[PDB]
């Protein structure tokens, strides 16, 4: 025969099973894979955040008032022509008894370039007196004073001055308050102090008095301070650091930086938490915040050293946190530190059922879109995985289908799993497939009648007359199948009265009746069977999303103060100098 | 025959449906669901913030000033010595034409200690004189003036000092402000009043004087205030506070609190939006904002007494918005109140087609996060919908494939239906299905020869002999299907010149040819045939969000003010105490 | 025949392919589309912040201060009455030699209402002095001094008064700052100058002196200044301003407005990102912030001309990213300027492989939500792409198993095929579909016996009468398929010993045994087959998202400074006024 094997279904074709082909066996009893199995870890969370307020303590404020008034006698009138005023500090002498007991000595003395300066209260003698209290505005703040009037009696011979002159006692209690570098602290009346709060446990003072430019500097040990109740049963003994700048004296009890302050402080706590490992990271759920935080692989080093303040917290908040849990959970393996991206630091420990980055970021949205995306993205892939065991499980019955249907004839259904003509045969309990053999277009022709030389038989399929390439002799077959030369002949069982047929080749078809051919028409013109199922999914949208703010930037720089700071210090300068001031003309 | 029922496809067996078991039907006729049905209410929403910004008023203040220089007339030369300066506050008698008219007495008189001191202008008689206005730097404050040049001229007598002496009188008309509790204001040139801006309303005050340590407090009945414009037109009689601090004399209008603040402030207004209702929760859409707002299952109460102050502005708004959609949709159900976790107000009207946490939270980004996960989970979920219809539709066609393959034989269906061997036989219009019986493996031999002893026929199948568990005598067959004993014979036409067959077992294959045995060879031998077709589904994947920030903490800070108070307030204590001030040495 | 066509299987009905009905054919050779192609353009991002950071430069403040001290000498005793002090400018004449080589002229005369008062160190002569450094607090602040000491010796004869006189010369060193309309300045000590700081390049200056109410303002032209390292290679010189405020003396050096600032500053530079085009808008992705910037489909013109400030940054900027990727890809189209709804200013740069809103918006979340989005979107319209093209491959085998079983008999294919009853011929490669036609349901009676007349031949199906609508005579048939009258007999081969039937109509079913009839019984009794593969979709759920803050409102109000401005000032206004103050009583 001749050499080209068939490709297509569109040339002529001769096609037989008589050769010893490639043998081929359905492979029944196959298996789609079982249902996979996944694992977590549950655990103990504790979130830290940097802390951001300033540290607070107590202090007290001695002070010395002189003033001095000037008024005029004259005659049938009278005038107040000045008024001074002179704060000084209080020495140690003097604070004993105004602190333990309340009283001051009513006269003070005033060294200035190396001569003694004296102020008397009303030019009385050098004596005893007591301080009172004083009402106040802000609950905070307590003051207490030894003579609360000005003297300016204008006195008794016309038309020349006197000067008048009065000492008072000051004490005020009241906070103070110091942030990050601890370089300085600030009281509540606006006195600066430039002294560390912590100076004497960092060795920075000593009990002789140390000196600065404006300061002097000292510890006291063994001081007692008797609250205004004025009884008895008198308080403990402290140790108090003592600052005498220009114009006072301050005091408060001495303190170590360890046990005053430490930098981070416990946000939220979680009893139940779970860990996941991922590529590069690990993330830690928390469900009644809707959020997640995430960490790299390695826990921190060294947060029993550095950080070592916190250690009177995270025990006690786990030995709690166990103890809640100690029904239904047994700890497994150790306590672990890590530092999240973001400026969080997180504190775990792992549970079993008994059967570096200062800048902290303010705003946490970026921890809730990772709880979105992780509820979404297994919520999606749970759906791949039962869709895609549900697919398997009908694949293995379309393959019994197609055993069924290959004992009836095995040819259609090798010419349905390839796509491409081929010829198959049983040799036994497998199935022997073959090539099959193009045929030339030119040598082909139908013949145009289907009754028999016989008196009464009709072939059911029309006569064809052909040759193979490179060849002189003919052959003559029925046209079978799609366009396929078959060379054993078949019959209708008697020609009755009445015929048709539409016989379909690759482009054109030919029409017979009352067994003879009639006409060539197009296959187009014959409707076509629809079997398919359409699915009709439609696909996901694009969104765009928008900028939004609650309040205004005027708004939330308005709320921010009842002063208006820019305008007040621009007419304090315009007043006390342009209009108000002595001015040239 | 033997007890044991077939389980697997790997002992040999005997298989008859040769008894009544049970009755088996094809159920035709089967339809999937229809498609479901799903509904929304529209409405009109309302949104309302807590208010921020504090209570803004305008206010006059009066002062009368005494000033005093000392100057030295000398001899070929002059200096001044000292100028001080006195503010006092202006009584009633004056107020009245000092607002009424711009006139005022250019002198003054100063109760002290029980004795009483006067200055006068000049030394120059006491007289009437007009205020004039003076220039200003911020636009909101407007100053006039008595008299604007301070007096120094030297004198006329060698050697020898002289007092001189002015009276001002000042008004300034400017803003004051306040904040939420209401107990004090404070006004643009920084004055602190420790008043409530509402007392009168509050019944805090009288016609007859209030007092307090440091102030006076009164309420005038029909007081008038004339313009600069200065025009016999006089505005309308008001109801005014005066307060007399040391210092100065203050003013304001009376306002009830009730009318002057609301503690809410209107959002925004969506004339369409849709609610949702959830297993806890509803939900209420806002499109324009890409957001969505939550709320409790139950309305708030008493919002018409508790903020009856936004009684005017919820009816005009609604019977705007009611107005604007009259064409298309009618009311329906009422007006209902919701509180957001989270701090805001929601108002809700139900529309149809013709036909507490005072915390309020500044960053919105839970509203919009929200948005996006209700759009995508109903755009999954009705792929799943769509999806699983799609699929019902198909499997409704491969119950009739099986049915139609059933009429060929049976046994060979039943056996696909279930994972087990059976043999089955229609009864009727019904299907009676069996068990199969195992023969032990030891009994079993297979023939080496397929010619029969008739001189031109052939075996189509290996014979076999066997015999049941538990007996004695012999049985025969044909080796037919997987591992079945068939106990009728079948054969091929003829025993023509070439023939081969390759015979599956569960193990080995056996191989004949020329109609005897030859050879034993493993199955795995023998080419599969492949049907499946793959889906190759790609799963979503992990991806870690990152803290980001526009502005730095540092250019926060910054932006704040021009001023450095944190410096500025430093620099002045060390002027005035340790560069400028009197210092021992 | 009777007229009514079959619509149902539920009545009694007559088929038969006896007529010239409509053609059909299996379309064959089908095929499901090809894979889509897609693409995306690469390109050079830069993102610009508004700036927000105050305009920053130094000044020099000159002072002369005039203080007097009145002391009294008394007997045995002597004290300071009181102390007065005085700062006014500096005239050029000794600028001069003050800013050039530190000295200064130990006096001053002052003009007041057209007299001249002189104020001169201890009262000695008119002289040349030397200014020195003195401390600082402050590191960003030096100041110099002329005289350190103030003078407060008594004097030697009792019982009469003296005043001490002295006069400084300072020079202060030091930052000043101001903000966006450029309207005036604020200097480090807190004085506040009301000019604009780039007032000559803005033609509001000249050489000739300017005047306003309170100022003086000249430029003085190659002014030169020197460094107190006080040495003879003296910097170069300047065109600086000179302002003559009440009280002091201020100067810096002058400066253009458009070389100054810029109102835009660079943000994030990203080498690789890629722009897709949607229905309204372009997308631009940042992978390393997991972010995505959108802006309007038509760039910002003119951002050459406005913004031209910025064109030595972004040429420097573009050419250092383009040479950092010239080994792979190459410029393509021209550079593009957008300007995205919240507040930032985008520049692109395409590349190819070689082979308005002044509010801008501080929270940058809604940029990472659209990339959370963009990311899951397509990741899930993959998958439904994916799943479709598996879903054809199917359909194109299933019509192949169809037209296998439609060779066997058709009719049982194209009632699978459409709803309803038909009856079907094969007229050669095409199949010709017929109508059924109904019988009526009270002439239908079905025969109680099987076995014929003939000796040994029963009926596989039991024999039924009838008639058709509108007719007198009667017909005869066999029950066949559902409820079918089939016109033509079969048989079994013997009437062999036991036999028995469950033939199935509509409703009832019939059972016959020994070919005799006994029973009606209900169809579901008898069992049914089970074909159904089960999907087991589970759905996405609801999650409700929840508001959540790191910081309090209260700790967010305490860091913002160590100053309590809210007190501080109230305190102030209480002492002065009413504690301390002249008081009546
Ligand atoms: C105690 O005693 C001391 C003295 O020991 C007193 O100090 C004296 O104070 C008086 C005023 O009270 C001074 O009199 C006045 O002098 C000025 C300056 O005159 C000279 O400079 C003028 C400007 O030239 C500048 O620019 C040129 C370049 O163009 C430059 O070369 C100069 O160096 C100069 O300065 C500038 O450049 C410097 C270097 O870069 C800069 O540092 C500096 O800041 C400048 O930028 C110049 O025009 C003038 O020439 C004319 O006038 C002089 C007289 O001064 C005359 O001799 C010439 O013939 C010219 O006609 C000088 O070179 C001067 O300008 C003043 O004149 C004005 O004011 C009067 C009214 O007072 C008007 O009538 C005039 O019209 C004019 O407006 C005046 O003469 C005195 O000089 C000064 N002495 C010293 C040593 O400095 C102190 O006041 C006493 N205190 C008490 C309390 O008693
Ligand atoms: C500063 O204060 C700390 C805390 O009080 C001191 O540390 C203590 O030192 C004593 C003696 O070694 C120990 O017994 C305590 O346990 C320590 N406490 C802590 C918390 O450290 C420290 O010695 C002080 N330093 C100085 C020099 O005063
Ligand atoms: C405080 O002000 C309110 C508001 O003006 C006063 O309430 C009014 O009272 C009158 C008389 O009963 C009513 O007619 C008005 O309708 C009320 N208005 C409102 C808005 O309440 C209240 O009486 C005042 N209280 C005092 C004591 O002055
Ligand atoms: C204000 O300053 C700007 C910048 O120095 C001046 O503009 C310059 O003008 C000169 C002369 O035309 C040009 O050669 C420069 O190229 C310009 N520079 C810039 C950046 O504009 C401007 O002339 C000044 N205006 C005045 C009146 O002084
Ligand atoms: C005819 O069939 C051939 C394939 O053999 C096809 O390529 C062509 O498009 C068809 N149409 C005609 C009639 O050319
Ligand atoms: C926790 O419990 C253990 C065992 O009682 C105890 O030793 C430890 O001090 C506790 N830690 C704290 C402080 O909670
Ligand atoms: C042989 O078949 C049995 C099942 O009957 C199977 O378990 C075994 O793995 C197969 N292989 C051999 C030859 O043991
Ligand atoms: C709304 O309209 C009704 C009917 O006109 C009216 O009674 C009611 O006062 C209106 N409310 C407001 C203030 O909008
Ligand atoms: C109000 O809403 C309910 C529920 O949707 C509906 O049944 C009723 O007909 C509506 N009535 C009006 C007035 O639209
Ligand atoms: C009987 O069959 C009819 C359809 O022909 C059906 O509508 C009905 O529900 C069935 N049940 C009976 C016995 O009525
Ligand atoms: C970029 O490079 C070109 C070519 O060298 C040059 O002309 C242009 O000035 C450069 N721009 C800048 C400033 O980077
Ligand atoms: C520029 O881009 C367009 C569109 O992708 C492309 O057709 C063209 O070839 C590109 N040219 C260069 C220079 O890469």
């Amino acid at each position: 025969a001749s050499g080209p094997k068939s490709v297509d279904f569109y040339q002529f074709r001769v096609c037989s099973a008589s050769i010893t082909g490639e043998l081929f066996r359905f492979n029944l009893e196959q298996t789609c894979p079982d249902t996979k199995d996944k694992y977590h870890q549950e655990g103990i969370l504790l979130v830290y955040k940097k802390n951001i307020v300033p540290h607070i303590f107590k202090v007290r404020r001695y002070r010395k008032i002189a003033t001095s008034v000037t008024v005029y006698r004259g005659l049938t009138e009278s005038a107040i022509t000045n008024k001074y005023e002179l704060p000084r500090p209080v020495p140690l002498y003097e604070i004993s008894h105004m602190d333990s007991t309340y009283q001051c000595f009513s006269s003070m003395k005033v060294n200035v370039n190396g001569v003694e300066n004296t102020f008397t209260d009303r030019d009385d003698v050098n004596t005893t007196v007591f301080l009172q209290p004083v009402e106040g505005l802000t609950d905070n703040i307590q003051r207490y004073f030894s003579q609360p009037v000005i003297y300016a009696e204008p006195g008794w011979f016309p038309g020349i001055y006197r000067v008048r002159t009065t000492v008072n006692c000051e004490i005020v209690d009241m906070i103070a308050r110091s942030a990050e570098p601890y370089n300085y602290f600030v009281t509540s009346l606006g006195d600066t102090v430039e002294v560390s709060p912590f100076c004497y446990n960092e060795s920075s003072c000593s009990t002789t008095p140390s000196n600065k430019n404006g300061l002097s500097v000292q510890v006291v040990l063994n001081h007692t301070v008797v609250t205004y109740s004025d009884r008895g049963t008198s308080p403990t003994p402290q140790n108090r650091i003592f600052v005498e700048t220009g114009a006072y004296t301050l005091s408060w009890a001495s303190e170590s930086k360890t046990t005053a302050v430490c930098p981070l402080a416990l946000w939220k706590t979680f009893p139940r938490s779970i860990q996941t490992t991922h590529e590069d990271s690990f993330h830690f759920v928390a469900n009644e915040i809707t959020a997640t935080f995430t960490a790299p692989l390695t826990p921190v080093a060294n947060f029993t050293d550095t950080y070592s303040c916190l250690t009177s917290d995270i025990n006690t908040t786990l030995n709690a946190s166990k103890a809640k849990l100690a029904s239904t959970h047994v700890p497994n393996g150790t306590v672990q530190y890590f530092h999240t991206t973001g400026g969080l630091y997180l504190v775990w420990q792992p549970m079993s059922a008994i059967n570096g980055g200062g800048g902290s970021t303010d705003n946490l949205s970026y921890t809730q879109l990772q709880f979105a995306y992780d509820k979404l993205r297994p919520g999606i892939n749970q759906v791949l995985e039962e869709l895609s065991r549900a697919w398997c499980r009908e694949q293995v019955r379309d393959n019994l289908m197609w055993y069924e249907l290959s004992k009836i004839n095995p040819t259609s259904v090798m010419t349905a799993i390839y796509g491409r003509p081929v010829s198959a045969k049983f040799v036994g309990d497998a199935i022997s497939v073959t090539e099959c053999i193009n045929v030339d277009q030119s040598s082909v022709n139908i013949h145009k009648s289907l009754r028999t030389n016989s008196k009464d038989v009709c072939y059911a399929r029309p006569l064809v007359t052909f040759k193979f390439l490179n060849s002189s002799n003919l052959f003559t077959g029925q046209l079978g199948a799609r366009n396929e030369i078959i060379l054993t002949n078949n019959q209708v069982e008697t020609c009755k009265d009445t015929c048709e047929h539409y016989f379909i080749t690759r482009n054109e078809t030919l029409v017979y009746k009352d067994y003879a051919y009639l006409r060539t028409i197009n296959t187009t013109d014959i409707s076509t069977l629809n079997t398919f199922i359409a699915l009709n999914l439609s696909f996901i949208q694009n969104i765009d999303f928008k900028a939004i703010e609650l309040y205004s930037s005027a708004e939330k720089r308005l709320a921010s103060s009842v002063f208006d700071l820019e305008t007040m210090f621009r007419e304090y300068n315009y007043y006390t100098h342009r209009l108000a001031g002595l001015r040239e003309d």
